[PDB]
């Protein structure tokens, strides 16, 4: 897209895993981001699921410029505009709607929107998108669905998210249609509480190393 | 919009179970509704799956003031207007479309529409809705799928329906995202056919009591 | 029925129990493959828009094998629908649906049997007057159980499930009241097609038709 200098494909090809981040306490955002980056995971999906999320995006953008920071759980144009102004470099949505797709394609940052079904994929493709989130992946029919959902759509590429962990992420990464996966396991809620940044860095390092096929 | 004197949330919080009613003979409708009310179940989803359904809603609306009667399997604005005219206090649909969402939100009674995917949830939220049916619940991936679908959406609430029975309804009621559940087991076709209203009352009371804890 | 369609979508699905999902890589294979399928008793040919020669294959089959009911699959938008209609497709199948595709289809001249996975998608198709749908991808959608539940509140709709259907499971679907036929790729194996092994294609079609009987 001539409106998106940073392509959706570039976001998804940066690394094999995109952490789904829920940050309950702002003060933890920056050291969490540094811990991820130290472990080799740079694309951070900061979800709009807590009050401090947008402030977390602004903080990480300023203090951790090697992190590629984006907003998740973006549901509508208002939230998309808010995170764009706050410095999000991309947006992820759990599903798609026409107002959100229209706003995204009119704006400056890539949206990688979730789909569950081929009709939803077709709607996103009608807006010119070719990279999608597959969410919730396990609930959608999993790897077998992508071998099938992605079938008639040889050119479309995905980031599956939802019920993915070290036990199964390789099953997804093995697919030609999959560029990367997402999951919350890299930033456990209690690790942030405990200031266990070492644990976060280790999970990141393990996830990247464990991804080599 | 302000348009609904009865909120969707009030329909879903009246009690833990909403019977999915399929009534083939009109003469059965009023005694069936009375039998449910006697068992403590008083939100009655009369599905538009039989010729007599709208007449059944009309009769129950007039004769059983201790029940709140509504219509289910409402597919389109034509049906919505019919059940509104007949005295339905709410409408349930198995999925959603924009013409149905527009007509409902512009109209006088709450619509609780089914969804299966997050995109469908988001389209409903674009029309201001926050209470949905999760249908067909077991075919949508059950409790786990519902937990994943509901996760990015802390505020949304559900009524799962489809494949729910005493064997599994507590699993759904245990979830923070669930207000009540729907099921056809409270009004079995053979009970209606045999005029066993006593058994309907017992099924209703068993359901209500079994929902506690 | 749809005022602009000379052929009903229902008639497409009631032609036979099995609709082959065809991926044709080289044009010269298209006509003999079509004749081989017809000779095995299978004549509704879903030529998917997954290869460069697909549209020319539809045109060739429409010309040389007019006794086949040839159509186009993997139709994703109004442009592709118009293109296949001009080529001689007698119907169109899509893996999913969108409002622009539904609108173009109902204004156009050939039946569209579009894929759905959820009841909201079914309801959108129904808003356009459609009653015949594909259920895709069937097995990953949750198979016969899913289809049973989804089809429940919808007694008049009929389906063609496609996606993971095989001789192992197709009778499971064909036994359902809501199912008229199924789609499958096993009748036209890629290697048979490239090898020009047409007797094998005929045998597989004949076996599929006989095995469909309940």
């Amino acid at each position: 897209m001539k409106n998106w200098k940073t392509s959706a494909e570039s976001i998804l090809t940066t690394g094999p895993v995109v952490p789904v981040i829920v940050v309950k306490k702002l003060e933890h955002a920056v050291p969490m981001a540094k811990a991820l980056v130290a472990g080799g995971v740079r694309v951070l999906n900061v979800t709009l699921r807590t009050e401090c999320a947008v402030d977390a995006i602004r903080a990480i953008a300023k203090e951790v410029p090697e992190a590629i920071v984006g907003a998740g759980t973006v549901l509508n144009p208002q939230q998309l505009a808010e995170v764009t102004e706050a410095g999000a470099q991309f947006a992820i949505s759990p599903g798609l709607t026409e107002p959100l797709l229209k706003a995204a394609t009119e704006g400056t940052i890539p949206l990688i929107p979730g789909i569950s079904t081929v009709s939803e994929l077709m709607l996103g493709m009608d807006y010119g998108l070719k990279e999608f989130k597959f969410f919730p992946a396990e609930a959608n029919g999993g790897v077998k669905a992508l071998q099938a959902i992605a079938g008639p759509f040889s050119q479309v590429r995905f980031c599956p998210t939802g019920g993915i962990s070290p036990a199964n992420y390789r099953d997804y990464l093995a697919l030609k249609s999959v560029l990367c996966i997402g999951g919350s396991w890299l930033v456990p809620a209690d690790a942030l509480e405990a200031g266990d940044y070492d644990r976060i860095t280790k999970l990141a390092r393990e996830a990247v190393e464990g991804a080599k096929l």
